[PDB]
């Protein structure tokens, strides 16, 4: 819960759509989009798109079953991504960052047409706008990197 190679990923749902949800868990810098469906292709093409901005070392999820997609898997192999496991079960950070993502996105939503826009609109402010040495999420994901 505190390398900087490891990320976790989970789905959450809004106005019918899928949204991943992607954590640096020592930044808590996030990425996130809407995807078309919940999928383990749609979740192997996350992870590579993530392996090549960031250095994803391993990989979280609070549902274990999410990693057992044989594509998932040959993304895993293809990007060098192992699996974390030093991260127990909460039956929670992570899932509180998902729930005030959500907030966020509700509170900008009629200020953009489609939900991937909010949410894309909602990943900027939680990453770039707010602060709590008072830096920015994305201040401390690139800081806690280069330091590595
Ligand atoms: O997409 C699939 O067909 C399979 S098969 C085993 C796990 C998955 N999956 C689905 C959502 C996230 C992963
Ligand atoms: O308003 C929209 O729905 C779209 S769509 C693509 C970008 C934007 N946008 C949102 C804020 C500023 C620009």
């Amino acid at each position: 819960d505190s390398s900087p190679g490891i990320w976790q990923l989970d789905c959450t749902h809004l106005e019918g759509k899928v949204i991943l949800v992607a954590v640096h868990v020592a930044s808590g810098y996030i990425e996130a989009e809407v995807i078309p469906a919940e999928t383990g292709q749609e979740t192997a093409y996350f992870l590579l798109k993530l392996a090549g901005r960031w250095p994803v070392k391993t990989v979280h999820t609070d549902n274990g079953s999410n990693f057992t997609s044989t594509t998932v898997k040959a993304a895993c192999w293809w990007a060098g991504i192992k699996q974390e496991f030093g991260i127990p079960y909460n039956p929670g950070v992570i899932e509180s960052m998902n729930k005030e993502l959500k907030k966020i996105i509700g509170q900008v939503r009629d200020q953009a047409e489609h939900l991937k826009t909010a949410v894309q609109m909602a990943v900027f402010i939680h990453n770039k706008k707010r602060k709590g040495g008072g830096y920015s999420a994305g201040e401390r994901i690139v800081d806690i990197i280069a330091t590595d």
